[PDB]
């Protein structure tokens, strides 16, 4: 179809190297893209598999904006195990600012951060 | 591995009939949930086989923040020919803010919005 689908959507953090390290070793992302290009940096990550990848974006990037480092993202994260994936990232230091709950809306969902403050939902479908 | 894939993106929109009407009928995505829990309603959209969905919500759900209708999403959208959806895009009456233009570092991008404003990436990779 015309648009076939969803690329990319930008995640802003202070340093591309720790959040390449967080993204990839500890939420356990790959590393789909790392290539130079002005004095930028194209980062791009995602779970792995999955369709839609996040492009790790610094300043330089002339999509940034101030306030973007460190916001709630408006993006969910699928797990087949809230219960195992939680306990597994916060055994690796993640930042949970809700620890999961069961919603009525079936299944179950919780939110964490990454180093610089970006929040991200975590979502185990019903 | 833990974390399978990105599920949804929202989207912050005014009027979600409208909305509906721009991204499923005007951009051409399938309509993947549209439910009434109360004062608010459930509206998901995806571009037709598309993994991750958008989410069009309003002023009233507990993740909306002042300024978030009509910005820039910082989503970019995949087409495998950017001239002819450009082309059938603008004869369907979406306002392009930047035509297709070829990239420093190969590809070709433009950028469009929808009636709220909220503006999206369009990439030839």
């Amino acid at each position: 179809h015309m648009i076939s689908h969803i690329g990319t959507i930008d995640v802003f953090v202070n340093d591309q190297d720790k959040a390449i390290d967080f993204y990839v070793n500890t939420l356990g992302f790959e590393l789909r893209e790392d290539q130079a290009f002005g004095p930028m940096r194209w980062v791009e990550v995602a779970p792995a598999g999955s369709q839609t990848r996040i492009v790790l974006c610094t300043k330089h990037f002339p999509v940034y904006e101030e306030g973007k480092i460190g916001r709630f993202t408006d993006i969910q994260l699928v797990t087949e195990d809230i219960k195992a994936t939680h306990e597994e990232l916060v055994r690796r230091g993640v930042n949970f600012t809700r620890a999961p709950e069961q919603m009525p809306f079936g299944g179950a969902n919780a939110s964490f951060q990454d180093p610089d403050g970006n929040e991200f939902l975590l979502l185990q479908p019903s």
